[PDB]
């Protein structure tokens, strides 16, 4: 349990609009103040959208540590035993909004399919390859009638239903049905892609290659807010069916986080200032610095299992179902060896 953050970090950021400073700090606000030249934003938070404690109810939500429980820019906060090895895997429980990965001198999406039959590993991302019955990407309404016969599931938020859905593939190996795929979905189409790799960032010279003719070597990647990532979400397994009301999304207009001290909401008394030309500039800044559940490069050294402590996965090209009907889906095709 070395490498788990458990949400701890540099989460959250005043964002001064008039200044173009983006003030980053590791401790949670217990307070907000009103200031017109002010933003406040965590790294969870959608990086564009804007809206004896009297604050205690309304600041839960920014309480990271409490209400996500993971790290953001890497979340790899849980184990998942399949056939006696101990996977790691995302468990955070708020969506992260904007959030996505960079496969690192590469023209490969990574919402691309992985790699699959004759393909090389660098011709595929992250997204599961195509099954039968066609489980990923699959689409809202897709999924709504899916699950039109499963009670708990079918009116769920698009987001808890996507997490829900990348949960219902057990691989076949994993006997104790403890693995669960994590998820992106996209707003601006409306589709859930389950994502067959978990790993988030492999950024190691030792353990990545960049160059492009060796095209089944891994190749290096990082967690991003880039601007093409905008609307999507990341989801783990365990993101909850109401984050809507417990996890943040929309950046606070005129609002400034403090600390509540002595019944009085008083500045943060230290904080770390990065220039910004706005809004989210700031919060792309937040996510680089933001709870990582990745081990550090001088950890990946030490370790017999340096795939695994990235979260590198089980072998899987057939799974079946947790929820009813219980059904076997299997791959079209088997996953790039090379992985």
């Amino acid at each position: 349990d070395r490498y788990k953050s458990h949400g701890k970090g540099y989460n959250w950021g005043n964002y001064n609009t008039e200044t173009q400073k983006c003030e980053i700090f590791n401790v949670k606000p217990t307070c907000l103040i009103n200031n017109a030249a002010y933003i406040a934003t965590t790294a969870l938070s959608h990086p564009i959208e804007v809206e004896g404690n009297p604050w205690t109810e309304y600041m839960a939500k920014y309480d990271i540590e409490e209400v996500h429980g993971s790290g953001i820019r890497v979340d790899l906060g849980e184990d998942a035993e399949v056939a006696g090895t101990q996977y790691r895997l995302p468990s955070g429980k708020c969506p992260v909004f904007g959030k996505g990965i960079i496969i690192e001198n590469s023209n490969t999406a990574f919402l691309t399919p992985v790699a699959t039959g004759n393909q090389y590993l660098k011709d595929g991302g992250f997204a599961f390859p195509p099954t039968e019955p066609l489980m990923s990407p699959m689409t809202l309404d897709e999924m709504r009638h899916f699950y039109k016969d499963n009670k708990y599931v079918k009116n769920l938020d698009e987001l808890t239903l996507c997490s829900r859905h990348a949960g219902n593939m057990i691989p076949d190996n994993d006997k104790n049905s403890n693995y669960k795929y994590p998820a992106v979905y996209d707003d601006k189409d409306k589709k859930c892609h389950i994502l067959y790799i978990a790993a988030q960032e492999n950024n190691g010279p030792r353990y990545c290659n960049k160059d492009e003719s060796k095209r089944n070597s891994m190749f290096c990647f990082r967690p991003a807010k880039d601007i093409s990532f905008q609307n999507y979400a990341y989801l783990s397994k365990n993101v909850v069916d109401n984050w809507e009301k417990v996890c943040p999304r929309k950046n606070l207009q005129n609002a400034k986080f403090g600390l509540w001290v002595d019944g009085n909401c008083e500045d943060i008394p230290h904080v770390n200032e990065f220039p910004a030309i706005d809004l989210f500039e700031c919060n792309k800044l937040v996510f680089e610095l933001s709870a990582s559940d990745q081990p550090k490069q001088y950890e990946q050294h030490l370790t017999t299992q340096q795939a695994k402590d990235i979260g590198a996965g089980p072998v899987a090209s057939c799974f079946t179902t947790r929820m009813s009907p219980p059904q076997q889906i299997c791959l079209n095709s088997v996953v790039n060896t090379a992985l």
